[PDB]
């Protein structure tokens, strides 16, 4: 059930929300602008230093609460109690950021399982403890979940196989539970985030002579909008080719109608 | 790149392959086609007892040779093992077959964390180690892979996340391979397979009273046949239109759009 309206700041006013990866890039700036509407923040990442301006920061920018935590989602023990520990800090949860990635280099696949396998804990397998997680507190709120994924995640490209495996696996796994949670009658919309390539520093490093880049900035912006009016995909690639071929009517098609089969 | 001219059985004779989870369902057919036509075949899965009954009854239907190794792809040690045994056993590789998963069901997903993890292992990482361990064999005789998965590898279905989510994996991560074997110019094909509803025991058992399953036997002649023509894609299902209806050019057309 998508909403029928547009979005405005005041959605997020006094929303307890969780990012992750939000000591750098993406997941900095949707914590800036979360704060730009005075949400209540938790955000998470390894590095505490990093994290530590990040809060400082939130509170200049008028967020009603702003706190981190750090820990490797390299951990799956951490990653579960990282949500308990957050939403009670907050006394709930409305809408929950999955984010963060291992740390991926472009190369040749060759014989790298040990990666593959990370990639698959850290990005993928780690998002779903976290939903498990928060399941309970987002149930209580009516919230939202979002997903940030890629076109690595949606068609193919050399150089990021481990990296694309994992992120295939959120569409399966996320798309499967939305239709669980529609015929369940769970209320808890989930938004996966179809990125294109975004400015961001790590990002940069890697291409930046290979080239072009959306901001960053809007980027972490639309996610934000898409999960607040609950939508389903949301798009956000700086090529206008790309953004209207993406879509896939064949799926909605199949998906639908195998829906009202049973 | 694809031969441009229809198969015989012909292609397949004197060909060393290798098929997983081959004790039943559409790995055993597989490998019994295989035998019809006179390949070398090793097959695996956990159970000796299943694995000799189709060891032999390929032996009967004519296979080169034909050997078996039972072992669990939960254990990445024995999947890089099975692969090395195999490839002795045939002096050579010319087809590796990732047909097996982990048992599942049908069932909303509460919080089997351990089962997401296991099809993750199983229907996924072990077709990695597998093709790792293969790779060069394989080049030695420019050989393929093929990868067998589903529908809902493709769209989303409810009552299997986990699965679904493996599938999908494979996909991600092979046609992302297949891209770079093609910049590096690695001769060795890579054909997924999208299967939709077939007639197993494990898939009739499973939906039961719940949801027409295409013939098995049909199904494992289209992979291989999909396989040795080094098609990318292969797509087989009881609904014709199902099959075209998957095939996904909006996708072929954006991925070459950046290429
Ligand atoms: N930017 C792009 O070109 C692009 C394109 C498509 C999709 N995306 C998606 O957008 C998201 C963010 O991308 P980004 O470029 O903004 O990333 P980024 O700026 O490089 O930041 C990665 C974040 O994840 C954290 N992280 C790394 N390892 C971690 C671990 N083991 N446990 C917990 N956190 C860890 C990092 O913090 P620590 O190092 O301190 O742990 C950092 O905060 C990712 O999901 C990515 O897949 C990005
Ligand atoms: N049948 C369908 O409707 C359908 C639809 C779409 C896609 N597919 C795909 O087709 C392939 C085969 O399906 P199927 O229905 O033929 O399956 P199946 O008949 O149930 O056979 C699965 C095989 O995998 C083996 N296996 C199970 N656990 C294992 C483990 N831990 N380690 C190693 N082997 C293990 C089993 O033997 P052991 O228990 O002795 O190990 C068995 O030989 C799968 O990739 C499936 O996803 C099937
Ligand atoms: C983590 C990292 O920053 C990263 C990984 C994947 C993506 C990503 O999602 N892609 C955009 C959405 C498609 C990649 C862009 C570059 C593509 C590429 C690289 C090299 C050669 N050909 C294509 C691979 C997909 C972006 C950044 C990396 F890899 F370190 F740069
Ligand atoms: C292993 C198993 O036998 C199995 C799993 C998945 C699929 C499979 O790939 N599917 C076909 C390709 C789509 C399933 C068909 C039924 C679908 C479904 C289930 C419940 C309601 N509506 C549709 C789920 C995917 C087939 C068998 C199972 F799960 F035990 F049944």
């Amino acid at each position: 059930q998508p909403l029928n309206e547009e979005f405005r700041p005041e959605m997020l006013q006094g929303k307890k929300v969780i990012v992750t990866g939000a000591s750098k890039g993406i997941g900095r700036e949707m914590a800036y602008h979360l704060a730009k509407m005075g949400a209540h923040v938790v955000v998470t990442a390894r590095s505490k230093e990093t994290l530590q301006k990040v809060v400082s920061h939130c509170l200049e920018l008028g967020a009603a609460s702003a706190h981190y935590i750090a820990g490797t989602m390299e951990d799956m023990t951490f990653a579960e109690q990282f949500v308990a520990q957050a939403g009670k800090l907050m006394g709930g949860l409305d809408m929950l950021i999955l984010n963060h990635i291992t740390n991926t280099s472009l190369n040749l696949f060759h014989d790298d399982i040990h990666h593959v396998r990370k990639s698959m804990e850290v990005n993928f397998l780690s998002y779903v403890v976290l939903t498990v997680a928060a399941l309970p507190m987002l149930k209580q709120s009516n919230g939202s979940i979002v997903v940030v994924s890629s076109l690595a995640g949606k068609v193919a490209y050399p150089m990021v196989a481990a990296y694309s495996a994992s992120k295939f696996a959120l569409d399966g796994f996320f798309s499967s539970i939305r239709k669980e949670y529609s015929v369940s009658r769970v209320n808890v919309s989930i938004t996966l985030c179809v990125l294109g390539l975004i400015d961001t520093e790590t990002a940069m490093k890697a291409v930046s002579g290979i080239v072009q880049a959306a901001p960053k900035e809007e980027c972490a912006l639309e996610i934000i909008k898409g999960g607040a009016l609950r939508q389903e995909e949301v798009y956000y690639d700086s090529s206008l080719w790309t953004t209207l071929l993406i879509r896939n009517p064949s799926r909605k098609i199949l998906e639908f109608l195998y829906s009202t089969s049973y």
